[PDB]
């Protein structure tokens, strides 16, 4: 109608559920999006469905058929011709399956009945909002509330600038059309880490560059040295205080130069990925405003119940303080629609898991132990290996182990944290049952099924006590 | 003879596991076993690692990349040859599993300071256990306690009885060197469906004669009704209502017999597996009178604790009630340890998961639906595909659905159910929701990771509630 009670501007993950949700507690909600896909029309879900989340995942998925054929196989006594990848219909998969998706997301606000306006959306004072159409249109909205929801973009450097060619980010990566012979990753977080698992498992040299001390440091610290150890034995090399001063291609190929134990030059990449981190979009959200305060750093000021500077406004995901991760934008998303109608809400930051899809999983809800032992929390730990696990013995799938951690006194547990086969799954029961408060011995006396990759949970809590099983 | 504070009477999964919690309780705990492994010792694991749980899911992985290669592969630009199989190092890798896994329980049970003694162990009158060695070396063994966990055995029907050539039971069917091109399996529950998958798969056309008329009885009908319909579709032909009547061994097939509805014989297996039942095995451990009694149906009388009618007694796993599972086993042995020890537990029997490692899996906990209408309770159901799952579309692994079933009163969960990827942990998960005594709208709550096949569980909780972001 000419009023709303919610508009909300961007329809990412965090953007399209504030939505759904504002939509299903009854209030007249609009949605503005901008983005046009791959096919030429609007496609909602942002980052996440359409150049993130899925399709990373997808082609995580499609580059670890490939590697099993390749390496294990034969230990099953299948046998298969030379085994080859088509990557042009790799990505035709992909692309089909975001096409399916968006298409979801779309029927979904429809059967909702949200009202999509197509253009770009920015704050006026008053909280009106003007949307502009692709031909310069321009309308504005009145509305009770207004909800943020334009995310992130990737960070831009110096001395490697993307041309989505032979340099790219992580939107280029995304849809090459052959492996290339040699692949730089500026970055090693999990979009680096991710990116450079997919092309090297199709047949990329890949070298890892990154600049800080130390490999994943949010990462619990024995977590992620197992992780260093089993990404670099399939291959990602990941140099660990590399500076990158600049780069130069001549016609076809780019040569880096960085400093690390030498002042080095790396020959002529094929490919670089630029994935050195993500940043807040403020790009024409706002007038000298409905007086919205940005940090120095680029952010949204929202207090903890994603509330602006100005009442009735909110902005939610990545534009705002926290994880940028997809699941923490959609819980801000419901928990700022529910505290505009039947109020009652706060969002727990303390328990939002963090998973890469990598061979295997890396995934941690809670605190680290390094965490733990700088406010000096007296902690219990136990470790179960899934090598000693018979179920991920018969799947041949060995690698990692669970990381049960425990206060001392009266030991409620305070990290889940694993690298193995469906660390994602596992992570998730440790997170479920740390919010009822558990306990070690609450984890330990319960029934898992067996063969279960579960079990090595259970184990793990058992053993934050000593008494473990099948180990000791 | 030596003197004892706990003799166990079978190695099989509760009895291992009970001899390590009483040696990890401070009990001289003695072990006695007689299988030997076909390699030619004394092998510690039963049914389940030797011959059941670790064989029949080590074969599943195999077959299940088989089948993948075949037709899967190609969606992803993967162009092989034309996925090809030796059975023979199929079989090879399995007992290699198997040979790790015994002698890493039987390293367990030495490190946890166990005395295993080789031979049959009988329960004389006045606990105390005979033991022979494998020559006629009788010796008596004095304890204060005695836990007999000796097991169960196939059932063999007259109709058709093994050879273990031509017509075998699940031992036998777990070590064919050779797809049969024809395979009729009798019996139609977890054991049968999971054999005739694996061989399936590889090529046999298989039949499954089922004398009961209702598909998976104990299992949530809407469930059960989707699987019988996804495993139709991998050519698994299920005959319900059958009854063998008799059975021809020739030399090259079994021509088999049978009335359903109508009497006819479906032509002549190369192979037919007796998968009908397991039966307890209480064979020679009475003496004459033990002072033990036995059920009519051939188990142990025990009480809700497993303490037995002779007081220093008691018997756990499958010669005892209850659902004959390795995690049931289990967890009986541990809680007869600690009250033996010193009284200090209790285990729950109404959340005891269990799962079919089908290709979709199949898991579920708590009450199923059709028998809380049949109890008149009132409940809601919410229900969320894995079509509508943004991980499972990336895996293309899309079958199958949740259900979560909570009480319409107070919203309490009842039962989780799934058929569907990564079954058992999504029910596992849905177990420790219910341990602590959830209602659908604490799931509902929570925050799961994107993109995860947890997720599917989350929404299915908020679809209880009419409000679930992704369908309805
Ligand atoms: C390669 C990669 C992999 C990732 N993998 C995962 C993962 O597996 N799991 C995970 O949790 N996270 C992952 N992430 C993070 C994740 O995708 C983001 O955290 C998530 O997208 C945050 O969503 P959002 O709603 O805050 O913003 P966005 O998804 O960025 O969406 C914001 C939307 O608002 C729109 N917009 C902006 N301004 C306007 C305007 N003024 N008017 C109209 N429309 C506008 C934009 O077009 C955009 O579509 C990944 C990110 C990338 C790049
Ligand atoms: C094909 C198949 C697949 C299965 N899959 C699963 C699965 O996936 N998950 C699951 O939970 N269950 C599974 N089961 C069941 C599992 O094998 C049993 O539930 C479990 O083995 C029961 O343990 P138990 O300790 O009671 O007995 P058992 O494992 O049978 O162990 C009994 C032991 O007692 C010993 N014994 C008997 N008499 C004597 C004697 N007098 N003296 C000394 N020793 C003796 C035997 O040699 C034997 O090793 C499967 C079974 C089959 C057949």
């Amino acid at each position: 109608s000419q009023k709303f009670d919610v508009i909300v501007i961007g329809a990412g993950p965090g953007g399209y559920v504030a939505a759904i949700k504002s939509a299903q507690l009854g209030l007249k909600t609009a949605l503005i999006e901008k983005y046009k896909g791959k096919e030429g029309k609007t496609a909602l879900g942002g980052t996440c469905l359409n150049v993130g989340c899925i399709p990373s995942k997808a082609l995580l998925d499609s580059s670890y058929k490939f590697h099993e054929a390749h390496e294990s196989f034969k230990l099953h006594g299948i046998s298969t011709g030379e085994v080859a990848i088509d990557v042009p219909t790799m990505i035709a998969r992909k692309d089909q399956i975001v096409r399916n998706l968006t298409g979801g997301v779309a029927s979904l606000i429809k059967a909702n009945g949200v009202t999509l306006f197509e253009g770009h959306g920015k704050l006026l004072a008053g909280k009106k909002v003007e949307v502009t159409a692709a031909d310069g249109s321009s309308q504005v909205l009145d509305t009770e509330n207004v909800i943020l929801a334009s995310g992130s973009k990737p960070v831009e450097i110096p001395p490697a600038p993307v041309d989505q060619d032979v340099i790219v980010d992580s939107t280029g990566a995304l849809d090459f059309q052959n492996v290339p012979g040699k692949l730089g990753v500026i970055g090693a977080g999990v979009i680096g880490l991710e990116l450079g698992s997919v092309w090297a498992r199709l047949g990329a040299e890949v070298t890892v560059l990154e600049a800080m001390d130390k490999f994943l440091p949010a990462v619990d610290e024995q977590v992620a040295k197992e992780a260093q150890k089993i990404l670099t034995k399939q291959g990602l090399k990941i140099l660990l205080g590399a500076r990158v001063t600049g780069t130069e291609v001549k016609n076809k190929q780019v040569t880096v130069k960085f400093v690390d134990a030498e002042g080095e030059k790396s020959q002529a990449f094929d490919k670089l990925i630029v994935a050195v981190g993500r940043r807040p979009v403020t790009t024409d959200l706002l007038a000298a405003d409905s007086g919205v305060t940005l940090d120095e750093r680029g952010f949204i000021y929202v207090d903890d119940y994603c509330a602006t500077s100005v009442p009735g406004v909110y902005a939610i995901g990545d534009v705002v303080r926290g994880a940028m991760l997809a699941h923490k934008a959609s819980e801000e998303g419901v928990v700022v629609a529910e505290r505009i109608a039947g109020h009652k809400a706060q969002m727990n930051y303390d328990l939002i898991p963090a998973v890469i899809y990598t061979h295997p999983e890396i995934a941690g809800v809670g605190k680290t132990e390094q965490a733990l032992k700088a406010e000096g929390v007296a902690i219990n730990v136990g470790v179960f290996p899934f090598a000693a696990s018979g179920r991920a013995m018969a799947a041949n799938d060995t690698a990692g182990f669970v990381k049960v951690i425990a206060d001392a006194k009266t030991d409620r547990v305070l990290g889940v944290h694993v690298i193995g086969p469906s660390a994602a799954e596992l992570v998730q029961q440790g997170a479920i049952a740390m919010e009822f408060g558990t306990s070690a011995e609450d984890l330990g006396m319960m029934v898992f099924a067996h063969p279960a990759l579960s079990e090595a949970l259970h184990e793990a809590a058992l053993a934050v006590s000593g008494h473990a099983i099948h180990v000791a």
